[PDB]
């Protein structure tokens, strides 16, 4: 059997994009993991509209509206939640995403690079995870039985 | 007519300092909030023992199970969420998420000299309504409604 | 000893709008209802426009956004979901069944000309009580129960 | 991968009917909907009683607990929520079921039949909605990747 | 400044009477429980009328839904869960799971010759704080905070 | 298709035990319920830890949250909630387990042994299960299609 997932993952910084390729590829080598029916924000951008060379959208109260809902409508009807975390910068973004896949009775796991596991991560954060592992496990991770750990490193 | 709240807040940056003392401020003249009875995180820590203060409880998961349980027990048991945020920098998202599931009103409150600037697209939509720091003291909590931001989304 | 409601009625038909005067008026008498600090659907339109008056906006999806949140916002910061009930003939449903989810009593409110008349059976089955129009006024928001709807399902 | 549906949808008045016929069809010849083990109210009679023929019960305070109890039950344990939505009927009977789909955490989705596609809904329906599609469109739904848009028309 | 509660305590067991005895008189003299607005289940059985008086309703399928639903609806329109836990021996797990998904505080209260023993884990984790019977008198349900239990789980 | 349950259903008495074994055999035998990828507790005990043999961890707050946190997560993420009750031991421990299933919106199933089946069930249990069986149509229960039904016993 297998499992969709939402993508929480921001593309905004260097950073992040080095987690976002390594997730990316972790789940498409993980057999548990149904890739083609996950959410996958970048994929789901609304009437196929680019932010970046169409910005003036940013004060589109419609697309913004729609936009969300597409998120929030992404973690609602998928089975589990996936959150890379970068505690360098306070995996800033998915606090909301992460919150609203609790309130939906959902798997929450975060995710975190192996050069980073280890770092402090919020109180939150650590709070709301059903599970904290390395990026290197995400591959070899069974979405068919998840279950329940704390994360082994300090927290703020 | 006295509602509670919840002070979501962070206390690290001078910013968040400095809009953190704005708004207790602005709490305590608002005849519609009822203070002395609202949960504000840093009173509630776990033993009465601050992190910061004692970073020994870093790695501590008794204190950090019951820091968190007592965080959204805050949240749960009290009217009103509110959130100061401060747009060009929290663990204040999953804190806002967790009112929305619990039926609060979830108000945020930007400083003056930065309401206008974009804010995060979650939190634009989780919200309820958007103020100016200054507004605090005078929001008729008892009557809270919907309204957009006045400004942009990133 | 005050509970804040939500006004769920229509202002359609004449029947509609029967119902919704004679259920305000009954509200005002009710000395357990707080009424000021109530959220009656009419007065919070977004812009303090009505669609009726200004159908314009029929076709603005910022309006219909904003006006749906206020809505849910006000079920949600409410106590207590009042239905006024026409069971000849709404949006009823949504607005019943989003006060349940928020853990709201559900009241609804039948003209006393139409009571004992069957009702849909998801109407009877969502409402924690059923009554007749002029016992409103005497209602006590305090200590709501549950009870079976005199009448019959269909 | 497959998907069930609660089938809200009224047969008491022409309109309606006909509107039911057709939304069966288009799901029958839709690959992602497993129809049979999907939640039809109708094949899902208390105890095979027809409330036509026996009409007693509708003062039955058992058979309504009964009743209203599996209708939830059927939502609560499908994959989405279909309503069949009648704009001139303004939509009668699915209010209830489409916010309880929504407290459940369902892909609520609001099919109408093209004739009438177009005319006013109501605000509640239209924000409860993560869709609004065509009776046509409904055929070639992909309920594997199911997404939010706003309805095309009037919102009253 | 006054909370109301949801009297979660069985009458079977002579424990159970004793603590329940207890726990009403406790409530009484907290100036911060409104008591008279609190939903106690003896007195909010379908018909007024009371299983063990008649257990005739033993086999009455619209008593028992009536009855059920009204202790859901006490347990959702009051502010604080109350559970008196006997651990040497109910129905509560369902009654503090129920609170436990509305947002409300949840509470056990402990006979003072009991407190100190095993608790079932699910009693442990589903509870907000847990305390003495003696305690109860003098709890402020105006700022209900997290805590642990001092004792063991089984 | 199959569904993955909780099994709830405690291992501390003589009738608890034997209850528990005809309920494991029951779903062995169930084609509709996939067992593998089910969530069992006494399988699921944290970082492999026996109580029995190792009970100074009763007193150990971080293995009470990670217990309780991981059956919990057990609940939340399966699709039926499987509750072995024992009407003279007035079913004692799954009171919260049922209720956190039905906060979570699954099905919650009811099984109570043949020998006990008609005996006097609590109003909550009775009010919270969404259907009641002996433990002998265990095996044949399609968990594909379940509905709704009534206890045909007492409820004290």
């Amino acid at each position: 059997p297998k499992k969709t997932i939402y993508f929480g993952a921001g593309w905004r910084t260097d950073r992040q994009n080095k987690a976002y390729k390594e997730a990316m590829e972790a789940l498409k080598e993980n057999p548990t993991i149904d890739l083609e029916n996950s959410y996958v924000p970048l994929d789901n951008q609304y009437k196929g509209i680019r932010v970046d060379e169409h910005p003036e959208y940013l004060h589109d109260k419609v697309w913004a509206t729609a936009t969300y809902n597409n998120d929030l409508n992404g973690i609602k009807t998928n089975d589990i939640m996936l959150g890379v975390y970068i505690p360098d910068e306070q995996g800033t973004g998915l606090g909301m995403e992460l919150g609203y896949a609790l309130s939906q009775g959902k798997y929450v796991l975060l995710v975190i690079p192996d050069e980073d596991y280890g770092k402090p991560i919020s109180l939150m954060s650590w709070g709301v995870s059903d599970n904290v592992i390395k990026m290197s496990q995400l591959k070899d991770f069974n979405f068919n039985k998840p279950r329940f750990d704390f994360y082994e490193g300090a927290v703020y």
